[PDB]
């Protein structure tokens, strides 16, 4: 019910560190550990690793100094105090995108500019998040909502901040891209981050299902994507899967994310209570069925998405999907009884 209402109102329209960074290609990287070892700089060290690993600095003539400055600055603009939508969630999504990009079924499909674009999109997609929803911002007549006219209010903001930070001294990581390259990347990045607006979930999902229904493959079984709308769609869904990936992670990672999000939600609901507003679903700490809420979230949102993605990249996502089902199974066993 409040699970039903949440859903309907959200998804509808130096040595140790290096050893841990060796898991950069693995689903279920200990991102919270990397955060601790890096002095709360997971996004920087993770992003830097991915860029060396994918050879992106040579390809795009990005000086490492420029990459590191930009990343440190970007990471600075994620909020200290926000429990979920912080630099660790950013790092997490980036590295999840990284792994999904490297999937066999997608081998040699995307250009380096597209790879660069999905990884950058990931890195910036929640920057300067205040730890409250679009609907909160809309209902409280906030300056951000006025500015962007009630539409993808936060996702427009993240975009604007992430590109704005390029303009600082020695931060222009796209300096050696051509004008054509730069426009192409800018377009792709905007399309992706705006696709992270949760309210678009069902729209995205419908499209992904059509991509699977109309799937064409080479004789070696690799995905054939011959138009821009098809390839940007695949990257939107990929980055959206990365964003709804927490339930698909090893359970000790999953439980931390769940705790952190609930604490961000309760933090909002406190604000709603101080303002005399009706507290949003899943935001009332005095009345929140967490276990049940996760079984619903998986059943109606996460598994549908991931099951379709798994179809698209068959069988590259099977272990991911097996973890998700096991996780669902755990939370189910934990549902409190009278
Ligand atoms: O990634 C997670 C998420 C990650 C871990 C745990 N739970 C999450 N939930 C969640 C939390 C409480 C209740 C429900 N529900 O469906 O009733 C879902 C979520 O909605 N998302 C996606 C999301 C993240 C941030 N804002 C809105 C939605
Ligand atoms: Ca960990
Ligand atoms: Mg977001
Ligand atoms: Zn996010």
């Amino acid at each position: 019910n409040q699970v039903s209402e949440f859903i309907s109102n959200t998804f509808l329209d130096e040595d140790v560190l290096a050893k841990e960074l060796e898991d950069v290609n693995k689903w279920g990287l200990h991102v919270f550990r990397i955060a601790e070892l890096s002095g709360n700089r997971p996004l920087t060290v993770i992003m830097h690793t991915i860029f060396q690993e994918r050879d992106l600095l040579k390809t795009f003539k990005i000086p490492v100094d420029t990459l590191i400055t930009y990343l440190m600055t970007l990471e600075d603009h994620y909020h200290a105090d926000v429990a979920y939508h912080n630099n660790i969630h950013a790092a997490d999504v980036v590295q999840s995108t990284h792994v999904l990009l490297s999937t066999p079924a997608l081998e040699a499909v995307f250009t380096d500019l597209e790879i660069l674009a999905a990884i950058f999109a990931s890195a910036i997609h929640d920057v300067d998040h205040p730890g409250v929803s679009n609907q909160f911002l809309i209902n409280t007549n906030s300056e951000l909502a006025l500015m962007y006219n009630d539409s993808s209010v936060l996702e427009n903001h993240h975009l604007a901040v992430g590109f704005k930070l390029l303009q600082e001294e020695n931060c222009d990581i796209f300096q050696n891209l051509t004008k054509k390259q730069r426009q192409s990347l800018r377009k792709m990045v905007i399309d992706i981050v705006l696709a992270t607006d949760m309210s678009k979930h069902m729209n995205l999902l419908a499209d992904l299902k059509t991509m699977v229904e109309t799937k064409k493959v080479t004789s070696s079984g690799v995905l054939l994507l011959d138009n821009y709308s098809d390839r940007i769609q695949v990257l939107q869904n990929m980055v959206h899967c990365a964003d709804l990936s927490n339930p698909t992670k090893p359970l000790q990672l999953y439980r931390q994310w769940t705790d952190r999000i609930m604490e961000e939600f309760f933090r909002q609901g406190d604000r709603e209570r101080e303002r005399g507003m009706e507290i949003s679903p899943m935001c009332d700490k005095h009345n929140a069925s967490v276990e049940k809420s996760q079984v619903g979230f998986i059943d109606y949102i996460v598994h549908p998405l991931w099951e379709t993605w798994a179809d698209l990249v068959h069988p590259d996502a099977q272990d991911i999907l097996d973890t998700l089902e096991d996780n669902r199974e755990w939370y189910q066993s934990t549902i409190p009884q009278a």
